[PDB]
């Protein structure tokens, strides 16, 4: 679902949360 999956959502516009925190 989530780009990664921890929250776990539906969409993903990233492709890693670790992007944003990068």
């Amino acid at each position: 679902g989530a780009y990664t999956g921890l929250p776990n959502k539906k969409p993903n516009v990233p492709t890693i949360r670790t992007a944003k925190v990068q």
